[PDB]
């Protein structure tokens, strides 16, 4: 696939649907030009508020993400460079599976739950294969593009922007230790991040480290101590979320076994989640 660049004419946003740190997003219509369609469009506008660069150039990272494609990945439609970058997808009404599971919780049953782990899993092996990290996995960044098929959403685009050692900013909670402590990301801190989505998944959208603060997250990682087993988890589940969370970046499982793992599992799934 190759993403297209649209022109600042082609693009209307039409209501904010949320912002973070990567920008704002929001619900838009693209009206290529001449075609008598408006076609709805979901725009991610990102911003440098840190140091006012423009991103007036196609880098070859935008290229690189507007490159991809597959079942349980978003495809990036397209971009637009301007003083700020706009981001284009397809908009998936159907929202976040962070907020389906809060909602539903154990109502969904263990057979979707796992299902997700595969589907989750297959897209970043897909990424990985293609040299594509993601650098923000997370429950939240999971879209139901169905009732029952999810996709990874929002890989890349942290790289968009280049570091501010400006003395909360990056998703502690999620990153692997050495991504806190040197700023290095690679495919085996994303598996990290996968562990802690599917630790949300199987605790119904619970938050990870809940009350402690942010400041003491790595002190509590290097004394070993880690997200508690989910109440529907048996040991043969926590332990796949618990080799994700090794220091050592070696000792972590890939995204193929992660999605081999799940869809043993998958196969006979209240022997491996229990929901009363
Ligand atoms: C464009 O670029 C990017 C967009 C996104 N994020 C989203 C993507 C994608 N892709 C797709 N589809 C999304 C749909 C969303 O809202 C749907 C449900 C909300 N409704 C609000 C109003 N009430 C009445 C009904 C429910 C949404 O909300 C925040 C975000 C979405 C990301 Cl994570 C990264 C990049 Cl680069």
């Amino acid at each position: 696939v190759l993403a297209r660049i649209f022109k600042e004419t082609e693009l209307r946003k039409l209501k904010v649907l949320g912002s973070g740190v990567f920008g704002t997003v929001h619900k838009g219509v693209w009206i290529p030009e001449g075609e008598s369609i408006k076609i709805p469009v979901c725009i991610k506008v990102i911003e440098d508020k840190s140091g006012r660069q423009s991103f007036q150039a196609v880098t070859d990272h935008m290229l690189a993400i507007g490159s991809l494609d597959h079942a349980h990945i978003v495809r990036l439609l397209g971009l637009c460079p301007g003083s700020s970058l706009q981001l284009v997808t397809q908009y998936l009404p159907l929202g976040s599976l962070l907020d389906h599971v809060r909602q539903h919780r154990g109502a969904l049953g263990p057979q979707l739950l796992l299902n997700w782990g595969v589907q989750i899993a297959k897209g970043m092996y897909y990424l990985e294969e293609h040299g594509m990290v993601h650098r923000n996995l997370a429950a939240r960044n999971v879209l139901l593009k169905s009732p029952s098929q999810v996709q990874v959403a929002d890989f890349g685009v942290a790289d968009l922007l280049p570091p501010d050692d400006k003395q909360a900013k990056t998703p502690i909670k999620w990153m692997a230790l050495e991504s806190i402590h040197f700023g290095k990301y690679t495919h085996q801190s994303d598996v990290w991040s996968y562990g802690v989505t599917v630790w949300e998944l199987m605790t119904f959208g619970a938050e990870p480290y809940a009350g402690l603060r942010l400041a003491e997250v790595p002190d509590l990682l290097e004394k070993g101590e880690r997200l508690a087993q989910p109440q529907i988890c048996t040991i043969d589940v926590y332990m796949v979320m618990v080799k994700c969370w090794m220091i050592d970046e070696n000792i972590r499982p890939t995204f193929k076994e992660l999605a081999n793992e799940f869809t043993r599992m998958a196969r006979d799934p209240p022997r491996y989640l229990v929901i009363k």
